[PDB]
């Protein structure tokens, strides 16, 4: 699959292996940007390359919108995002330390 803008992945290799994130702009099927609004702010948004991140079946519609009509998204909306996949699985991870 191609990484799409507001997909959210995992960090296979890199400062936040095993994290998660979101793919905030795509040069190609080979590099993006991520940035999660916390660890990562939209400012220090990150080049990958994708054989370092895991694309996840999760995608914000409104990470999208605010790209598409503006050019940009706000630290606190990718936050907000990540919290939504977070709470979908929110019983896969209740035993995290």
């Amino acid at each position: 699959p191609s990484p799409e803008i507001g997909q959210i992945v995992k960090i296979v290799k890199g400062r936040d292996r095993d994290q998660f994130s979101v793919i905030i702009k795509r040069v190609d099927d080979r590099f993006v940007y991520i940035a999660d609004g916390d660890k990562r702010k939209v400012d220090r948004a990150k080049r990958k390359n994708m054989n370092h991140l895991k694309l996840i079946d999760h995608i914000s519609p409104e990470v999208r919108h605010s790209f598409e009509e503006t050019g940009k998204v706000t630290n606190g909306k990718l936050r907000f995002a990540l919290k939504k996949f977070l709470e979908e699985h929110a019983d896969l991870l209740k035993e995290g330390e």
